[PDB]
């Protein structure tokens, strides 16, 4: 039997603040058409402009992922991408009262709840995926994001933090391993060190021990301590799925990352776009041969 493409099956809504920019701000999710993709929305603005989630909008990556439009951004897309990429929502319209996506605890956990509360409904389309057929790499300095041709899905990621905190890889193959239980609830993680000067640039105005591990110099300043042992390279690796999914379709492939961020993975999907003759677009028509 085909696979097909799924949007939401009902209306979700969530409130949170923007980690960067501290404001309020009300998220209403919506199921959208077959090949639609997911499609962000101001709806404060008059009128209302959508940026779809797509590499080509991408506009800074200093801190987060970016989506621009002329004068018009929509901050911090990636941790919900990243729920997004991880239950397989191909359409959805993602409308927003500010520029900045809700935080909520900092990782994908309250989006993929809210997403499966709502429920999910398949459309009659068949599913669109990237299959990466050729090794593409960007490199930067000692940094380094990597397509790797892989029967499935895989994402494997090392960061390197001369911290005490520290003493950081991991690689998880979606064919035996669950998003949802091993990657979604990985929070959003900064440090006492950068802390002063990114306040003073107006950056994580809205960032907390409530919505982020906070990591002083001798010790993590959450009293609750850490949800998976490893769970800052694994909040690295939901960062890499939320920014790989502004490809617009499931990749069929491996990511590598070492000590990688934002800008160096929407590089890497800019690298992989231009090179056509390294990815094809697959359906499942028959899923005997599917991942
Ligand atoms: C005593 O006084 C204070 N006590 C506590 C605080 C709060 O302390 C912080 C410090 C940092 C953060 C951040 C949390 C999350 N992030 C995004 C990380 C990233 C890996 C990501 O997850 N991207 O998706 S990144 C680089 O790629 O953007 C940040 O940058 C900074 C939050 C609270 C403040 C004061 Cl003043
Ligand atoms: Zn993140």
């Amino acid at each position: 039997s085909m696979i097909k493409q799924r949007t939401l099956k009902n209306i979700i809504r969530a409130t949170g603040v923007g980690l960067h920019s501290g404001e309020k701000v009300y998220l209403t999710l919506k199921p959208a058409p077959v090949d639609t993709g997911i499609v962000f929305c101001r709806t404060d603005l008059d009128p209302v402009v959508e940026i779809p989630a797509r590499a080509e909008n991408v506009g800074e990556t200093t801190m987060s992922t970016t989506l621009v439009k002329g004068d018009v951004k929509v901050d911090t897309v990636e941790h919900l991408l990243s729920a997004m990429a991880g239950l397989g929502i191909d359409n959805a319209y993602v409308e927003l009262s500010a520029s900045e996506v809700p935080i909520m605890d900092g990782s994908a956990g309250p989006f993929v709840f809210l997403i499966q509360s709502a429920g999910l409904q398949e459309q009659e389309a068949a599913k669109k995926f990237i299959r990466i057929k050729r090794e593409v790499s960007v490199e930067e300095g000692d940094k380094r994001a990597v397509f790797v041709p892989f029967d499935g899905f895989k994402v494997s990621f090392e960061i390197d933090f001369d911290h005490p905190v520290f003493r950081q890889q991991a690689s998880v193959d979606f064919s035996s391993t669950s998003f949802v239980k091993e990657v979604s609830r990985a929070r959003t993680f900064g440090f006492m060190r950068d802390i002063e000067y990114l306040r003073s640039q107006n950056l994580a105005l809205g960032g907390s021990v409530e919505n982020a591990i906070v990591v002083d110099e001798n010790r993590v300043l959450n009293e609750d301590g850490l949800r998976y042992e490893d769970e800052f390279v694994k909040h690295k690796i939901l960062d890499a799925i939320g920014d790989l999914y502004l490809l617009g379709n499931s990749l069929i492939g491996e990511f590598r990352g070492f000590k990688s961020g934002h800008a160096l993975n929407n590089q890497l999907l800019r690298t992989l776009i231009a090179d056509k003759d390294a990815w094809e677009v697959v359906t499942f028509e028959d899923a005997r041969t599917a991942p």
